[PDB]
């Protein structure tokens, strides 16, 4: 049909990752100072939480020195979680960890003409074009019915300009299930459990 949905119809619907690694890369690399994985595991051994366990993959993934321990917690581990354990706060995180921490790195350090003003809808751009994100995103708010994915959708609309699809996602955060309704899973907020994990922000703490 003209519509090249149509060209593509019934087949494949696997969306492959086109993550930027070089951050753990650099970090396993030059890293020599202990990284606490006291706080993960304390989320996931005291209070089993499974964002916790999820965090202390990553930080046991950076200790080993393997980046295709990395790779695995990112392509394997989180759709595992997001998809299949339908654990809605997995579903955001390469987003985080890979993206909105790397522009904010950029922010930060000055680079390549990056500012806050700027940083909105430079990551609302790259967001986009991540489409296995983009996807497991659409997962966590549309079956799962986590307000905070919910709002990851909204933001990306939001500043790209499309006010439908901001709206849209403006009214589905007001339905969200409850169980997601806690800081614990706001990447914003300073109670994020995954907060300070990306090796974007622990490259900061070599010192």
């Amino acid at each position: 049909g003209i519509d090249p949905f149509t060209w593509g119809f019934g087949g494949s619907s696997k969306e492959k990752p086109n993550y930027d690694y070089s951050a753990d890369k650099k970090l396993i690399e030059i890293n020599t100072r202990p990284i606490s994985t006291d706080n993960a595991k304390y989320w996931c051994f005291d209070k089993g939480n499974d964002l916790g366990c999820l965090s202390l993959e990553k930080l046991e993934a950076l200790e080993s020195k393997d980046l295709k321990k990395v790779v695995k917690f990112y392509e394997k581990t989180i759709p595992e979680y997001c998809y299949d354990k339908k654990f809605a706060p997995a579903c955001n995180i390469p987003a985080i960890d890979l993206i909105q921490q790397k522009l904010s790195y950029y922010v930060r350090n000055d680079i390549d003409n990056k500012t806050i003003k700027t940083f909105y809808s430079d990551y609302a751009k790259a967001l986009s074009e991540s489409k296995a994100d983009v996807k497991m995103l659409e997962y966590g708010c549309n079956e799962l019915k986590s307000a905070y994915i919910c709002r990851d959708l909204r933001d990306m609309y939001k500043y790209l300009g499309d006010k439908e699809k901001t709206k849209e996602y403006n009214d589905k955060m007001k339905n969200g299930d409850e169980k997601w309704n806690s800081v614990l899973y706001d990447y914003k907020h300073m109670r994020y459990i995954h907060g300070g994990y990306s090796s974007w922000w622990l490259l900061e703490k070599i010192k």
